[PDB]
């Protein structure tokens, strides 16, 4: 049952370029009548592996669902047909409430994640799939990591924390970071003229790439973070910037921020 075979399945298209693979639709049809579901198929070596082993383990409500594996080897998942954030929300006009919901839904998945003692590193819009209009699915686990110890010795730069950035030290503090840098990106709604890459660029500027890094590192030590995104809300703000935090230490948990999303969600609605 955990074994899909290569002459049952038969492709319809690509989904997408994830970390470490590239994502496309098959339909797995054994009866030969199109009855059979439709599944998300990821294919490459070491860290390949790492990501079929990190999946198998884990089952969660806003984890994307781990189906099986296949001979090409291949790892095989649910079909989400909406696919992500970033792809979904330019197009749907949807309301704050809504937003804060995918929000709450993203740190219960996040708080799942932690507590097994894995790191994400690339919690960003491009892997927050819909499954449904309010259900949120945390995808793409290829940087995902096991802590070994209170961090991972370690590249998508503009979610990353300056101890990321400065340290190679992946903390579970730096995934919340992350998730700011993501609830920024739901509140503008994805739209590429106010994502990360491009408003920090804007303050960093373009006349010397050899030091993005040093100088995205600077500014945010300096404490200059991403603007207050239109129509969001102060409140909602703060706890963005709560989660970017210079230090680690004082950003909330996964866990602290679920009940206050819980309770920001409530009052827009
Ligand atoms: O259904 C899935 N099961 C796993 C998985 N992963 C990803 C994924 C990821 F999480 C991170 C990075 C890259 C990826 F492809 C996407 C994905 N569903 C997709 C659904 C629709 C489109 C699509 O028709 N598009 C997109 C542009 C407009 C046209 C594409 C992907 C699934």
């Amino acid at each position: 049952p955990t074994v899909f075979h290569k002459r049952y399945l038969k492709k319809i298209r690509d989904l997408g370029e994830g970390h470490f693979g590239k994502v496309s639709l098959y339909c797995y049809d054994p009866t030969n009548d199109g009855t059979g579901e439709m599944v998300a198929v990821k294919a490459l070596r070491s860290g390949w592996k790492q990501e079929i082993d990190i999946l198998r383990t884990l089952y969660h409500e806003h984890i994307i669902k781990y189906k099986g594996c296949c001979e090409d080897l291949q790892l095989v998942m649910e079909y989400v047909p909406l696919g992500s954030l970033r792809d979904y929300l330019p197009r749907h006009s949807i309301g704050l409430a809504q937003l804060l919901l995918f929000a709450q839904q993203i740190c219960e998945g996040m708080a799942y994640l932690h507590a097994q003692h894995y790191i994400h590193r690339d919690l960003a819009a491009r892997n927050v799939l819909l499954d449904n209009d309010r259900l949120v699915k945390i995808g793409d686990f290829g940087l995902a990591k096991a802590v070994p110890h209170e961090y991972y010795r370690v590249s998508p730069v503009f979610w990353y924390a300056p101890e990321c950035l400065k340290e190679y030290k992946f903390y579970y503090a730096s995934d919340v970071w992350s998730f700011g840098v993501t609830l920024y990106e739901l509140l503008t709604h994805c739209d590429s003229s106010q994502s990360p890459p491009t408003k920090f660029l804007e303050l960093i500027g373009i006349a010397q790439g050899q030091m993005t890094v040093l100088r995205l590192t600077e500014l945010l030590e300096r404490g200059e973070r991403l603007p207050r995104p239109d129509k969001c809300p102060c409140e909602v703000y703060h706890l963005m910037k709560n989660c970017w935090e210079t230090e680690a230490s004082f950003r909330p948990t996964f866990e602290n921020l679920i009940p206050i999303l819980k309770t920001v969600h409530e009052k827009y609605q």
